């Protein structure tokens, strides 16, 4: 179709105009006094929330330059957002930031190159000298520390979160379930993790956490690809009855079949969600196999000629409850019997032992983990219904903060991070004068959160920030209460996982568009 | 319809914008200091590229007039692509500055005919230039730096290139595919490579390399055409079992068969490609053989009254792997046994002493080496499957340029070879002067590969060119250092098929577009 | 009137394209090859000039703030002109370098303030510099060197002028008059030159040089103000016969008598013109009488009960000729006799004697120097009145450029002095980032000239600039020859003051326009 192309500063001014629009609707929900945004709904009453998240995939934009804008920092913001978990919104505001003042240099003849080259020697620099200011969050008392203000002060999320990671280890799996009711329930079940999420979205049945939630589901482990959909046919309709999901771990789900999968489970039609086999070439087979003896499946593999509608329901695995996000697949408590999965173990054990190789050795030490680690649950309390489902929400929240704090620690919140950080760097030069106010244009944006964090709070952005930036360490503002103090010894902590990657992947789409000279989209016609 | 006609001057300026458009968004995407381009897609974010043809794809205008201009000189992108596999970019910027200058040569009162005549005389006189100036590159050494230098100064990917042209010949055939893990792998099976590619896209099931793969598929040969699906039915629905894909080379796949195959294969029913037999006329049969013998098939022509209906999975041939470009087919390790095959070679080989005429003889000497080359397979190295992945392309793109190299050698980059080959020219004349004008648009040209480099890096053309002009030899400047130097001592090297293809083909549809007195298209409703 | 009023952004958008209009219609006729430009007239064929000046009184702009941008900086072409009387068009082109670069920088968001403070500072360290690379023009082989090459190497117009700053100084007084015919004449008459100019335009008679001119006219020297009529009415029409203009030296002609006098000589009606008396207080008076001594008229003062009314033809002073501009009148050849002049400087020589004080010394020794000075005049040779009007100009050009010359001496011409000024000020700096910006926006509006000479050329201005910056000293390119050697080997130079003042008068408006922040005018209606 007629293409509309825009060159440099006419490029230029629509990218920034919807970087604003985008940034302005979000920005006003950072922090504890964060403003509302109403987003209207086509039948009932309209949405209300101080969630970025929410608020950012409202917004596009008639003109089609403008739009680009905008989509182009919403997938960063989300790549923060899957990344650390959070930030989304202290991740949008450093984008504007840095965008707004380079886009000025370029307008101003500065070279976008060395700008960009500017802007990424600061963040480089930045991330490693925000590990001075992180604070390790390795014992329990600290895991419960940080799981406790993270469940806004419930010494009982935080004590759970601890016991559930002293169990399968800090680096285990851990999973939320509902509660039978009262007093909360924490067991290790027979269950396991792989890297790999859904063939696709829809099948995304809880876009809550954008994941596909599946509960006593068949487990189909067909060692090949699925492109025909008259194989699943027969099993399909053995699934049909039973009344039960089914999860598809296979080579792969080509179009044909996937496409298929995807509308029929958009109609009620059976709920299938289908992901691919851990692993690749050999290795690939030999964990399709650990997962069958785990859910006590039959690997349904061409090789020894088995066809998928000689298949029925003896030979299809299970298990309590299946899990897959983006990108990972986990199986929780499966029907495998201990006998199986023990013995299993011991083989894989010897492996090891006559491992000629680290590498096969590694692979194989990964494998004996997965089948023998199992998986934490952790059965959230309850006393009614409804607040049972709230202090679930609590608890994965605060379980997902405290995996990021254990990973590389925590910072002052607040945005005191970020600018302590900038404010240390004021000496910090580059190969030339261009990449010198690169370097200013990230310093300067580096402010921005705790800017406004203050501007939401009804008070001035630079006397607070000029403050800040006055003492050292871990001082700094807080907005709840309006007085400055030790961010640490007030409980306003950020995962430094999460402060970096907001910064990282800011400057990273910055520097895209920074360095942008062209732009095609279609005519508004 | 009703049509729009447009003549002289009023075509011209059409043209010339729409030239521009295209033009004007691809170049700025030349060289190590390239821009962004943003291209809109109807679903989430924005793409970002510094990809020429990817821009080029893109491109459609609404002025009917213009939308022409542009559509013709994308055609020198793509034929310097499907030529040469690289330089689209260089050929757009070549082709823009001819057309450019041409045209005001034209609208100046300047015979059309003349000026292209005199910019092929150039062109001519240029290629010779080009090729004096050409440094072989022809021992295992040579071989190695530019596969390091096109892996991005990775001596692994150099030695390994060097050692597949050490095994197969520089002229042998190369494949890469997947490694077992860890640990790069060589090794020399049976097969083949024939000039045909697939009888229509969508066989493609890996856009990445825009080519077809099939893995363990069986070989139709049948030495007729195939008109109706009819004979195809009894064979397909053997192969339908087995779960193996299927490869036709038959004579050829006509429309009613092949749009058959296109929809079937296109909804995962059997997965099946077909190709054009090598060669024509008597040969082909014979060479038809040649991959009988190869894949261990039987082929079925109606010269010995066979049927396809009357064909079974026996008759067939069968190789591990077969890969298939636009105009290329390899086969990678054929069933066929070394008694068969090795006998054949043996026939063949008294061919050529039996051979009266020499074109027989080549011919001859041309299926002896086919078949008794076989095909040197490059499996990467490893340690996770996304660096696996990752090596893997680069190996095939450095492969790729270092073939380039073998066949013409490489002469230095960064526009200085043409700019070189310009001041040779500068005593060049015609038959008149609309014809040294030709000539003069011709060597201008020439110029501007190095000037929109420089002018991406944010430098100055004139004043950069001005230098480069000023010294001789591989005196250059660096784009990445901004320094200026030895360029092939900096390692900035071309293929000089690359830069001859990208001259040749802006050259020849500049000279088209320059004699080109009238346009025709529909009118805008 | 209602007013439009303007502020930051929206002002200096509309300053900046109004001083564009204005730069890029005079900057065309720069140096040797500078183009012409095209003057409409109400009547007859079009004004074809090549003369700055003449551009810069035409442009009037339609949008009122646009406009304004255009007479502000069109105050930097006229306040350069008179006071070098040459490098309007150098001032011009300076001027908008500067503003253009500044008003960006203020886009940017740099403080206006620094970036003129910077801005301000490079000009005065240039200057000084300017000054350091100045070369003397004192004896007369010098005087001679510079006249010959102002007169277009007529070592005729050089010898001339030498002989006449020889015969009353290069200090003092010198005119130039039509010849009698054939062979220059070179002669003092008794005369006299007093800083003060006409009391408003119109007087001026001949535009050409914007001055007033009078022959063989009566000088009425009152000593008090006139602001009645009444009071000349009798002189005025005693003047009226005899045929002759008048001259009206007295303390001051106020708005009455001067809207009057305005009026009458611009009907024809008696040829008068009026300045202002030298000095003021009492010396005022004491000069008054050195002017009646030398012209041989009568003082009119009320201190002695003197009226204007009774004053006739007799009591008016007498010269042979009288020049006043807008800021000096000179009386050359008066009728007073050598006897009562020669007398009165005799008296005054006592006075100097009698001199108490240094400053009354200073002052008497000005009067004996101009009453006892007298004026050179220079009378042009022949051979056709055509050729003669033609000497005559080149002499008075010529004579020009060589008093400015022994003012300051001279430099490169070719704007080279500029550009080596500039790199001497490489490591110039200010008090912060900003103000740098601004020595930096200077030091590149000094390469401005040069470049806009060679762009008129037709050559590239980058490459030229960047050669000559190459090279040292008096190395520069002649842009006549279009060859590079040593400017003044060639020739090619600029009187020092010239250069200074087009770079002053230049950072000045530059300077107020950068810190303008509101723009008031009347409304479009
Ligand atoms: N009392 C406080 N004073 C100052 N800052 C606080 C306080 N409590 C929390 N914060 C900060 O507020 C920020 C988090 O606010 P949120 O509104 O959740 O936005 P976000 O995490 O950037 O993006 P979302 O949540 O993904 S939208 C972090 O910088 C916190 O440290
Ligand atoms: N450091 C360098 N300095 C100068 N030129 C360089 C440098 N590195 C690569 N080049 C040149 O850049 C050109 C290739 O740039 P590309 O952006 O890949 O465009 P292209 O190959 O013309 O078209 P594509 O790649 O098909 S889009 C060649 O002239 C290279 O020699
Ligand atoms: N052969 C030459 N090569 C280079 N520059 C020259 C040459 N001859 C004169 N010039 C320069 O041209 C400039 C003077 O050009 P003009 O066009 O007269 O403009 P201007 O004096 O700046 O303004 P006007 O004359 O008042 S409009 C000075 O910088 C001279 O040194
Ligand atoms: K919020
Ligand atoms: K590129
Ligand atoms: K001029
Ligand atoms: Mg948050
Ligand atoms: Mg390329
Ligand atoms: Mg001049």
């Amino acid at each position: 179709a007629a293409k509309d192309v825009k060159f440099g500063n006419d490029a230029g001014v629509k990218m920034l105009r919807g970087v604003n629009v985008l940034a302005d609707a979000v920005k006003v929900t950072l922090g504890p006094k964060g403003r509302n945004v109403v987003l209207d709904k086509s039948f009932g009453a309209p949405t209300i929330t101080k969630d970025g998240v929410s608020v950012a995939r409202e917004i596009e934009l008639e003109d089609k330059f403008e739009n680009m804008g905008a989509q182009m920092v919403k997938e960063v913001a989300s790549k923060a957002n899957d990344a650390a978990g959070d930030g989304t919104t202290t991740a949008t505001v450093l984008a504007q930031a840095i965008i707004t003042e380079g886009l000025k240099a370029v307008a101003a003849g500065m070279n976008p190159m060395d700008l960009k080259r500017g802007i990424d020697k600061a963040v480089t620099v930045a991330v490693e000298e925000l590990k001075a200011l992180s604070v390790p969050c390795s014992d329990s008392k600290a895991i419960a520390q940080v799981g406790t203000i993270s469940a806004n002060s419930d010494e009982t999320v935080g004590k759970l979160i601890a016991e559930a990671m002293d169990k399968v280890g800090k680096e285990g799996v851990i999973t939320v379930e509902d509660g039978t009711g009262l007093q909360d329930e924490l067991d290790v079940v027979e269950g396991m993790q792989f890297d790999r999420g859904y063939l696709s979205p829809y099948f995304i049945n809880k876009p809550e956490t954008g994941a596909v939630e599946l509960e006593s589901p068949f487990i189909l482990l067909a060692d090949k690809k699925i492109s025909n959909i008259r194989e699943m046919l027969p099993v399909l309709e053995a699934v049909a009855k039973a009344g039960k999901p089914l999860l598809i771990i296979a080579e792969d789900v080509e179009g044909e079949a996937l496409a298929t999968l995807v509308v029929n489970t958009m109609r009620g039609i059976v709920k299938v969600a289908a992901v691919k086999a851990p692993g690749f070439g050999d290795r690939r087979k030999a964990m399709l196999q650990d997962i069958a003896t785990l859910t006590g499946g039959t690997v349904i593999s061409e090789e020894i000629g088995m066809e998928l509608e000689k298949a029925t329901l003896e030979d299809l695995g299970q298990a309590k409850r299946v899990v897959i996000n983006k990108d990972t697949t986990t199986i929780i408590d499966g029907v495998g019997e201990e006998a199986a999965i023990q013995g299993r173990v011991a083989q894989i054990r010897q492996q090891i032992e006559e491992a000629t190789s680290d590498y096969d050795r590694e692979k194989l030490q990964e494998r004996v983990a997965k089948l023998a680690g199992g998986v934490a649950v952790i059965k959230v309390g309850a006393a009614t219904e409804v607040e049972m489902k709230e202090k679930k929400a609590r608890v994965e929240d605060a379980l997902h903060a405290t995996r990021a704090a254990v990973e590389e620690g925590v910072v002052a919140g607040g945005g005191v991070a970020l600018i302590r950080v900038a404010s240390k760097l004021a000496d910090l030069r580059g190969q030339n004068a261009d990449q010198n106010v690169g370097i200013k244009v990230a310093l300067r944006a580096m402010e921005a959160p705790l800017r406004q964090i203050v501007l939401n709070c009804g008070e001035e952005p630079s006397v607070v920030a000029n403050t800040v930036k006055g003492g050292d360490g871990n001082y700094g503002y807080n907005a709840a209460t309006e007085e400055y103090g030790n961010m640490i010894d007030m409980g306003i902590l950020d995962p430094t996982k999460v402060t970096r990657s907001a910064l990282q992947y800011a400057a990273s789409v910055a520097g895209l568009m920074i360095t942008t000279e062209c732009m095609v989209t279609d005519l508004p016609k």
